[PDB]
Formats: structure tokens, C-alpha cells, sequence
């Protein structure tokens, strides 16, 4: 599912992401625009061997299990396929784990170095919410 701007807003909303851990509901639309381009379906795979998976592009070495990610963790204890879903759920969930290890929202690259320091405010604008 490629979900609208909007849409994905509103969703992530719904499932408790605006102001989680201190972070605006348009720094999580514009982390999931840059890692994902709103594609639920989106996969990357990584020099190490890992792949990154769905609409915030979760790494399998940690965090979910794909069954050729040697030595890996799975501490969000879920398929990573279930991080491909239309559903969000999953994703929502397994990112509010992340989000509250020592590093925030700078686990995700793309927040870092296109979000982090701009005008997040600006991917809700215009939103029902
Ligand atoms: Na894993």
C-alpha cells in the first residue's frame, strides 16, 4: 500500500506516534516519506547482509526476524514480512521500541539527514487531523 500524506497521518496518529517520546507527528510522516516514499512494501538491502523493511524501513539485524540475517536479534519478536502489511500496526509498534533506545529518531537515517532541523510541521500541514 502507498499511502497519501494525509492519510498516513492521520493513521500514525490513530496509533499513538504524535508526540511519542517527544517527537511531532510530522517528524514521523516525514521519516516514512524519505526511508519508504509512504510504501509499505518498500525493502533495502544492506552491505552487512541485513534488509531494511516497510514504511519506516526497520533493520532486520536487530529487530525482525527474516531468516537469513545471521546472528541477528528479532527484539521486536515479529516476521519482518509483517512489517510489509497495509496494516501499520506492526511497524508503529516496532517503532516505538526503537524510538526509546538511547538514540531517538537518529536510529533512522533518512530522519537525520533530510528531517531533523527542517520545518516537519510542514508534511501535516493542510491534514484533517
Ligand atoms: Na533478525
Amino acid at each position: 500500500k502507498v499511502f497519501g500524506r494525509c492519510e498516513l497521518a492521520a493513521a500514525m496518529k490513530r496509533h499513538g506516534l504524535d508526540n511519542y517520546r517527544g517527537y511531532s507527528l510530522g517528524n514521523w510522516v516525514c521519516a516514512a516519506k524519505f526511508e519508504s516514499n509512504f510504501n509499505t512494501q518498500a525493502t533495502n538491502r544492506n552491505t552487512d547482509g541485513s534488509t531494511d523493511y516497510g514504511i519506516l524501513q526497520i533493520n532486520s539485524r536487530w529487530w525482525c526476524n527474516d531468516g537469513r540475517t545471521p546472528g541477528s536479534r528479532n527484539l521486536c519478536n515479529i516476521p519482518c514480512s509483517a512489517l510489509l502489511s497495509s496494516d501499520i500496526t506492526a511497524s508503529v509498534n516496532c517503532a516505538k521500541k526503537i524510538v526509546s533506545d538511547g538514540n531517538g529518531m537518529n536510529a533512522w537515517v533518512a530522519w537525520r539527514n533530510r528531517c531533523k532541523g527542517t520545518d516537519v510541521q510542514a508534511w501535516i500541514r493542510g491534514c484533517r487531523l
